[PDB]
């Protein structure tokens, strides 16, 4: 297992295209991964969950992964996270 705790910096928190993106980027690896905002936690791979938890900027959240690459598949969510998903 892989953890790390993470702030979400961009406008739109996880909804509409980083959302989508984030969705897209944990997608790439075949560990389970998953988000945990305030004892809620969703499967990072599930669109529906990602909304469900309502991550909005500023919000800190836990991403853990368990897999043969987990710790890279963490790794591209936190790049993606901190570099504002590309901006």
């Amino acid at each position: 297992m892989k953890e790390v705790t993470i702030e979400i910096k961009n406008k739109t928190g996880l909804h509409a295209r980083p959302a989508a993106l984030f969705v897209q980027t944990a997608s790439k690896f075949s560990s389970q991964i998953w988000v945990e905002k305030d004892n809620k936690k969703v499967n990072a791979k599930s669109i529906m969950g990602i909304m469900s938890l309502g991550v909005s900027q500023g919000n800190v959240v836990k991403l853990s992964a368990e897999g043969d690459d987990e710790e890279e598949a963490i790794k591209a969510l936190v790049d993606l996270i901190e570099s504002k998903f590309g901006e």
